[PDB]
């Protein structure tokens, strides 16, 4: 499968999530996600046809995770925007007021500002510290995906969101949406990743 910021992937045959980033390992290809997406040894498939497991992944506290994948994959340093695509360049921290985008499977390419940093979200299952929120707005299966400047930066990838009960909250106003990403550099330090670029 080509392996694309943004795009469907499933896990267990079971759940939906967002593909955050293209990275190596090595030799080892994989994609960073959130961590709430899976956990140790699930199966990952696009497609419904399997594509690799998860390797680590760390949630509550923290929410990340990454997927090793087999090396019939290709990795492309892209970010899904509708039927186009951004090239991740590199990565970046972001500062509030920064503008950024957001990819994903549910609510597709979204844009706004970052809003605030090291937010702690009190989710049901645990809360977890340090996270960039934005107002670009988000839904169910958004989680996972990619976190980027229009100029190619990758910043973070999706944890949550104040979700709505029409799945989402691209319904209420930009001021009222608290989208919430967990930074990028933490993940690719801790797994010793590379972020694939172009």
């Amino acid at each position: 499968a080509n392996i694309v910021g943004g795009i469907e992937y499933s896990i267990n045959n079971a759940s939906l999530c967002s593909v955050g980033f293209s990275v190596t390992r090595g030799a080892t290809k994989g994609f960073v996600t959130a961590g709430h997406c899976g956990t140790v040894n699930a199966t990952a498939r696009i497609g419904g046809a399997v594509v690799g497991t998860f390797a680590a992944r760390v949630f509550p506290g923290n929410d990340r995770a990454w997927v090793s994948l087999t090396s019939a994959q290709t990795l492309l340093p892209r970010v899904a925007n509708g039927s186009s695509f951004v090239t991740v360049r590199g990565s970046t921290e972001a500062a509030v007021g920064a503008a950024v985008c957001r990819s994903g499977r549910t609510t597709g390419y979204q844009c706004g500002t970052i809003t605030a940093k090291n937010v702690t979200a009190n989710y049901a299952e645990g809360a977890v510290r340090g996270l960039i929120q934005g107002n670009a707005c988000m839904g169910r299966g958004d989680s996972g995906g990619s976190l980027i400047t229009s100029a190619g930066q990758a910043i973070g990838v999706m944890s949550g969101g104040n979700v709505q009960s029409n799945g989402n909250n691209c319904g209420i106003p930009a001021s009222q949406r608290s989208s919430l990403f967990e930074r990028l550099q933490p993940i690719l330090s801790q797994y010793g990743l590379s972020l694939v670029t172009g």
